[PDB]
């Protein structure tokens, strides 16, 4: 028999569209699955207050840097959601993409035919598609996680998830009168705390570890700044495209023992001030693998922390004693210190006084009874493997990926699995396009991906697979590099228990290994 469509494209956010733009340009027959309404992945779920980019607009904007619509305006350096909601709308546009997706449709189950080498494909368990390629482009903070607490639906006041913000428009962001908990201090968190505080009644904090953050230096995009940029579009591709993250910033050659004390605090104070994340992705080459290199901007932020909050008790519980700086996804912020100086605004930590329970009337913990109105969930997500962990994918004899997985990933380049034949998980495990400006770094995965699909079609090749060898040897070799850094002292959302679920070396390396297999004719892969 044969499969009806080329490839099945799970995701409708900015990896998924153009992934599934791409494949039909290539007169291929493809068919997008969005389980929300419309387009925007992150940014059609996410619509949380201060709900902000973290990488530069300009330097996301990989629709803009191809031209694909090089007229775009972005208004401000770090685009609020509702702004990249609307980019991804006019991306969608220009791509003529919506009309090859099913919408509102999720899922469910996946299972690999070897007899046909195909893929039988379910939506909300009913419905059958075929295809020859399943491609995911579920992205890595999709599937979100609520937190192992007692009696959550036992709770009377308004509560969600921030992935789940009550709705277009994000009713009630006004806390004029209530008692609000947020649970949970990560970017998500120090997004929606000083927010909350202008209008809240009351606003408790429950944070069980504290992270580093740095001021983001957000402010508006004059329109000649923004046809300066548009100008050199070309320019900036290409020094995005060489950066380790894709992310415009490189490390100082210099390792941090190499300059004097009072020299490095002076270029601290000058990348502290500096808009974006050049404090943490253009410190010193040795700030990630060297203790004394990382100590030494550590305690600098930790000074920065005391300056911006009055009360010293309050400021030493939010310094982290447990993880170097820049282990964890560093949190940028607008005035999220400066909220912890209001009277309306209680920081409970809840390490050591861990939370009991949620009951109807508000948080019980080891101390206290909290009446609240109001909980938020800002506790992140299933990251990375999670939303496939969502999905029953079943392999060559009836094998689960979740079983597959369970010691943890194992992949060829992060792209494939063994015993899961013509299958593409984008911005997956052990990926080099996951810690990454992934606006960019998915861009490119996907365009690569297009050229293995298309070596195949061209060849006559049904069937794709990593050998065992292949896949060992990149997994020992994800773990091996990751091992040499200090983001192993960590439990990041990247981290899985202490193991990591993701490829830390350089997207230009990483890449670099890509462009070497397909050019060798996809070595590694078994093909047929
Ligand atoms: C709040 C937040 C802010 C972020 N900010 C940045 C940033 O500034 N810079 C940066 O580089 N990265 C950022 N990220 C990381 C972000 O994941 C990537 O930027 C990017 O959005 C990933 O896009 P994607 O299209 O690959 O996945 P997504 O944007 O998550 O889109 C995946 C889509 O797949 C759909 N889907 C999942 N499972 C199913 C199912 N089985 N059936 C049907 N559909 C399904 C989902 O509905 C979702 O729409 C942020 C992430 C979050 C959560
Ligand atoms: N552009 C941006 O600035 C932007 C904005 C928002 C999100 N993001 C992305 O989304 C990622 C996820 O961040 P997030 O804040 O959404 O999630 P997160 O980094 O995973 O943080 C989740 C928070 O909830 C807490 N938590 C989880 N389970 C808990 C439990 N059982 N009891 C008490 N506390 C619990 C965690 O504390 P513990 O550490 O103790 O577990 C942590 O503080 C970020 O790393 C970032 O890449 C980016």
């Amino acid at each position: 028999k044969s499969p009806a469509l080329d490839a099945v494209v799970i995701g409708a956010g900015v990896t998924g569209i153009y992934q599934a733009f791409l494949i039909n340009q290539a007169g291929m027959k493809v068919l997008g699955i969005e389980a929300g309404e419309d387009v925007g992945g992150t940014w059609y779920w996410n619509r949380y207050p201060g709900c902000r980019l973290d990488t530069e607009s300009y330097a996301y904007g990989y629709f803009a840097l191809k031209g694909i619509i090089p007229e775009w305006e972005w208004s401000e350096n770090f685009a609020s959601q509702p702004e990249m909601l609307r980019y991804v709308n006019r991306a969608a546009d220009a791509m003529d993409v919506r009309k090859h997706y099913r919408f509102n449709t999720r899922v469910t189950a996946a299972r690999y035919v070897e007899n046909d080498r195909l893929w039988e494909v379910t939506l909300d368990n009913e419905e059958v598609v075929t295809c020859r390629f399943l491609i995911s482009a579920t992205g890595p903070l999709s599937a979100s996680r609520m937190p192992d607490i007692k009696g959550i639906d036992s709770f009377k006041g308004e509560s969600f998830h921030s992935s789940r913000w009550p709705t277009g428009a994000p009713k009630g962001v006004d806390f004029t009168g209530k008692r609000v908990g947020v649970i949970g201090t990560g970017a998500t968190g120090v997004q929606i705390i000083p927010i909350a505080a202008e209008t809240a009644k009351e606003l408790y904090v429950f944070q069980r570890t504290p992270n580093w953050c740095t001021p983001l230096g957000n402010s508006p995009m004059s329109k000649e700044k923004m046809d300066s940029l548009r100008n050199r579009y070309p320019t900036i591709l290409e020094y995005v495209k060489s950066t380790d993250t894709a992310f415009p910033y490189h490390r100082d050659p210099r390792k941090g023992t190499d300059v004097s004390e009072s020299e490095r605090d002076a270029f601290f104070e000058e990348l502290y001030r500096q808009p974006g994340y050049g404090i943490w992705l253009s410190g010193f080459r040795d700030l990630l693998l060297n203790k004394e290199s990382n100590k030494f901007l550590a305690d600098f932020v930790a000074k920065k922390i005391r300056q911006r909050v009055k009360d010293p008790v309050v400021a030493e519980k939010l310094i982290p004693k447990d993880h170097p700086f820049g282990a964890k996804r560093v949190p940028m912020e607008t005035n999220y210190y400066e909220t912890y100086n209001r009277d309306n605004v209680h920081l409970v930590d809840i390490r050591e006084a861990p939370i009991q329970e949620v009951t109807p009337e508000g948080i019980k913990t080891a101390d206290a009874a909290y009446d609240l109105d109001v909980i938020i969930y800002a506790t992140g997500f299933d990251a990375v493997t999670g939303s496939l962990d969502r999905i029953d994918i079943r392999g060559k004899d009836n094998v689960r990926l979740i079983d597959a997985w369970a010691e943890g990933p194992s992949t060829y380049l992060g792209l494939q699995a063994r015993g899961f034949p013509n299958f593409f998980t984008l911005v997956g495990p052990h990926n080099g396009s996951t810690f990454c400006n992934v606006g960019v770094c998915g861009g490119l995965q996907a365009e690569w991906v297009l050229r293995m699909i298309s070596y195949m079609k061209d060849n006559g090749f049904t069937y794709s697979e990593p050998t065992q060898a292949a896949e060992n040897r990149w997994t020992e070799e994800v773990y091996a590099d990751f091992s040499r850094t200090l983001l192993a002292e960590a439990n990041a959302w990247w981290v899985k228990t202490r193991r990591t679920l993701v490829h830390v070396s350089g997207g230009p390396e990483y890449r670099k290994r890509c462009e070497q297999v397909a050019y060798n004719n996809y070595n590694g892969f078994e093909l047929a």
